């Protein structure tokens, strides 16, 4: 696997959250999130990355015009991420194309949203305004399938270019995901995906390196379908930046079953089996790039649930992906329900895991106290490898075998580590102390 590297060339290991969907429809753009609550996740699970939404119609409210006070909002929130040490992924997120196609959809400003009179009729769930007439022509409008509005997709990338151009030297940005689940409208597949997805990921991509050339631009597959476990007809982007490619593949993963026993378990199970080969295929497609599991989530009250996350969170390692869960929204789905209290989520994520390691990572492995891992060296890296120990198994001092300890901060909850680099493969061993 490939990794997201810091500017100390560091592999990352990237845990966290999609902050939030609550950030969909507020007047401001800005999510229901707090530093408070940061802090309170921060402090129960030690995350290091978060997919922050940000959306088209808070960046452009009209043709052209960007909006920097609301970049001066999402810099703030950035800012909280910053303090932390976390690092950030910048989601420009849509569902259903935009609040304009009646509440119900998110994303594009209204301006940009074209559903020619076509009908929106109320359906019984939200997932089938996908397929409303007027919705169809609003995306088929918008990739230009119909003719009639090639500015679109150049307005798209150059918002884009204008929230590169803010970021560009914001040491806690990694990466910008340039579309949330992408959707064709009347064009399904290859066909979609390979012709106008490719085309505006390309065009979107290079606006932005006019502007940032060392942030990771991140492309996702269309949702549905592959969100299933479907291969995807995704072609390779080019990087204009001089010296290596900074493409990653951002996936998201949703088994039919769960929207976990018996022939559903099973279902799920090899969902996952084929969601891994296929996104691993696409990964090479793309150069070989790095992975995040931009999306996974369910109701975590469903019995079962903590098996087909434990599960997911395994094979992410195994793959050498990020992940950001969806979401860090109040509710079952989260990590707290509305009052605050935690729910399975908490206790399941909050495990030893390395954050940044001097060299790649080959195999790693931890339970509530202890930690294992093996880095294969790099003598050019001079920064440790950065590992988050959560205080439950780790309540006093660290015993560690294969490294030495640089710092051990009890507070923070990061033990720095140092490893030979002239002596092959390096395995760490992390306990408490006696
Ligand atoms: C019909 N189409 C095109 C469709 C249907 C359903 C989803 C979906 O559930 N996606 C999963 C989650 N992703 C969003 C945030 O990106 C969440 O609101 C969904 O639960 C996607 C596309
Ligand atoms: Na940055």
């Amino acid at each position: 696997p490939s990794y997201l590297k810091d500017d100390d060339g560091r592999s990352l290991i990237l845990r966290g959250f999609n902050t939030a969907s609550s950030a969909k429809s507020a007047p401001d753009g800005m999510p229901q999130f707090t530093e408070a609550d940061l802090a309170r996740e921060y402090a129960d699970m030690g995350t290091n990355f978060v997919r922050f939404l940000i959306s088209w119609r808070s960046v452009e409210p009209a043709p052209g015009v960007y909006d920097q006070q609301y970049l001066d909002r999402v810099e703030d929130r950035v800012g909280w991420y910053a303090e932390r040490g976390y690092k950030v992924m910048l989601d420009m997120h849509q569902d259903v194309y935009s609040g304009a196609i009646t509440a119900i959809g998110n994303g594009a400003p209204a301006w940009a949203t074209y559903m020619d009179g076509l009908p929106v009729e109320p359906q019984p769930r939200w997932e089938l305004y996908y397929i409303q007439p007027g919705v169809m022509r609003a995306f088929d409008n918008f990739w230009n399938t119909t003719g009639k509005h090639p500015e679109l997709v150049e307005h798209y990338a150059k918002a884009w270019r204008a929230v590169a151009d803010r970021f560009a030297d914001n040491d806690a940005v990694v990466a910008y995901d340039l579309m949330n689940e992408p959707f064709g409208g009347s064009l399904q597949g290859p066909a979609f995906e390979a012709g106008p997805l490719a085309a505006m990921y390309q065009r979107t991509t290079d606006a932005i390196r006019q502007v940032d050339q060392d942030t990771w631009v991140c492309v996702a597959p269309q949702a549905i379908g592959v969100n299933q476990g479907l291969p995807s007809g995704l072609t390779k982007i080019d990087d204009p930046r001089a010296g290596q490619q900074r493409i990653a593949y951002c996936p998201h993963l949703y088994p039919l079953p769960l929207d976990h026993e018996g022939l559903a378990r099973t279902l799920t199970d090899v969902t996952i089996d084929a969601w891994r080969a296929n996104t691993a295929h696409t990964a090479r497609v793309l150069g070989d790039v790095p992975i995040i599991l931009g999306e996974f989530g369910l109701d975590t009250t469903l019995p079962g649930a903590r098996d087909y996350i434990e599960r997911v969170y395994g094979t992410a390692r195994e793959m050498g992906a990020g992940v950001s869960y969806w979401s860090s929204d109040p509710g079952p789905w989260g990590p707290y329900l509305p009052d605050g209290t935690q729910t399975l989520l908490v206790d399941t994520l909050n495990k030893p895991y390395p954050r940044a390691v001097a060299g790649t990572p080959t195999e790693w492995s931890s339970t509530s106290d202890r930690l294992q891992l093996t880095i294969e060296p790099d003598a050019a890296i001079t920064a440790p490898t950065e590992i988050y120990l959560p205080e439950a198994g780790f309540p006093g001092d660290v015993h560690v075998e294969g490294a030495d300890v640089v710092g051990w901060d009890r507070q923070s909850r990061l033990l720095t580590v140092r490893t030979p680099a002239d002596s092959g493969n390096v395995t760490v061993t992390v306990t408490p102390a006696a």
